[PDB]
């Protein structure tokens, strides 16, 4: 498997952050990596990878809402006949992938960071996100 | 070998974001890389790099309306006179660089992940990225 | 394992440090040549970023605009703590960068600087953590 795993979500709305950290950790441990990093990647040009604030559901809240701030879901001037321009934007500026750091066996990650599966064109039942390790 | 390559790209329009999927492919290849992440960098400060949809040109087109309208390009409050504040916005945006995962000698990419060179400040005839191989 | 912690301490609200230096300095320290360096904020209200090293009014423009986009004050904001924006513009940024060693240097254009970007200073022990992993 060179570790590398493909972990499967359902998303319930159009936009959705998802806390991911826990599953991306359980299998580092299952792999038993110690360090090294671990590349956290959307199969999705309409679904990012974030880090950001772990605890007050309201911070993901404020990004979810001034994201649809900056760019609104309809725009007069979009030529995308599917009509989700506004979701490739937004994975473009959260990224579609994340580069995290393994030391000890863990995230290298501040008390208050978590890794996010960011949903921008939701909801969905086959959305996809890989995690690929490599050691020192 | 360092499985370092460094490619020039000429650009044609102020905004233009160019498909160089091939290139990182076909160096992976010629490399023999089979497992492990591919960096693909930037070399400038004004143009960038993303992932996203790569098979309907009206992504693109309006990836970069979009852009333009959250980040104009004349600002009354712009200090830098060169003039191109906007590019260096939009760069850091999308950022300058992706990290891919490469297995079975080939990215790792979703249906229609597609890797782009983001013009923001063109024409410029000597544009430059590195794809950098790391090997399991 | 070639990892360590840098502090810093930040003067203002907006504040982009550039710490390309102190990067390349640990690179020459460890005697890695070769490989990539992972550059990553501790924090979700500051992040990391590339852009110009020599023209002060990149920066101070970088700044500005990002302010439009995500206004610090929004009748909208839930989090009660005021600093949403600092979340977005750190998002937005991005929280780490992945630059490529090459001889023993950060493989940087001619303007190409690696900038810590505080979005809610000033604050004391603002950190950040390089990683450097080797060919
Ligand atoms: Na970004």
């Amino acid at each position: 498997h060179h570790h590398m795993k493909t972990f499967h979500l359902t998303t319930q709305s159009r936009d959705e952050m998802v806390d991911i950290t826990s599953q991306i950790e359980t299998w580092i441990r299952e792999t038993g990596v110690t360090n090294g990093v671990a590349i956290v990647s959307s199969l999705h040009t309409t679904a990012g990878i974030t880090v950001n604030e772990n605890a007050d559901p309201d911070v993901k809240r404020d990004m979810i809402m001034r994201l649809d701030e900056v760019y609104p879901w309809h725009h007069e001037n979009d030529r995308h006949m599917e009509g989700n321009t506004a979701a490739h934007l937004k994975t473009s500026t959260v990224g579609h992938a994340q580069t995290l750091i393994i030391s000890e066996g863990r995230l290298v990650l501040g008390t208050w960071q978590g890794v996010y599966f960011c949903e921008f064109d939701g909801p969905r039942t086959n959305r996809k996100f890989v995690v690929k390790l490599l050691t020192d």
